Parts: C-alpha cells; structure tokens; sequence
C-alpha cells in the first residue's frame, strides 16, 4: 500500500523545503502518499490538504538521477511545493 509522509515531517528530514501560501506551523495538514506503479522506477506521488487529493505527479527514476548528474539540487514536485532532489531519490528508494 501507499507510504505516507506529512509535510512537517519531509520538512525535518530536509526532503521538503517548502510550500508556497501555507505556514509553515500547517505543515501538518499536508501529506504525501507514494505508491509503487506498475512501470517499476516510475512513482506516484499524491498531496493531500486536510485528507483531499489535491495533485498527482509520476517521478521517473532515470529523470531524477539525470537530474542529480547535471547539479539539480531542487524542484517543485508540485506547483507549490519544492523538495531536495537528492533527498527525495532516497525517499522513493529506501
């Protein structure tokens, strides 16, 4: 099943930098399931605001290393949300 993060949490641990318009004390109030595909090295990622899916983005591994390769340290998953490359690889991966 899906493995599930809070956005305070990402936080913490340095995945996630942060969320345009949101304070960062609601940082709670978001999560981010991620689930396995089919295509395996392809990931779905779901953010939720107070329990409501909100945006739904498919991470290709191969995209995210090439992106490590050519010194990409960040970038917005989501329109608002903006996380550590490095990071999140080991996130999806572990």
């Amino acid at each position: 099943k899906p493995v599930k993060y809070t956005a305070a949490k990402l936080h913490e641990k340095g995945v996630l930098l942060d969320i345009d318009d949101l304070q960062t004390n609601q940082f709670k109030n978001v999560t981010f399931d991620i689930i396995a595909t089919e295509d395996v090295g392809i990931f779905d990622v779901r953010s939720k605001f107070l329990g409501v899916e909100m945006e739904k983005v498919q991470l290709n591994i191969q995209d995210l290393l090439q992106m490590q390769y050519e010194g990409v340290a960040v970038m917005k998953m989501f329109d608002k949300v903006k996380v550590n490359v490095n990071l999140l690889i080991y996130l999806l991966n572990k």
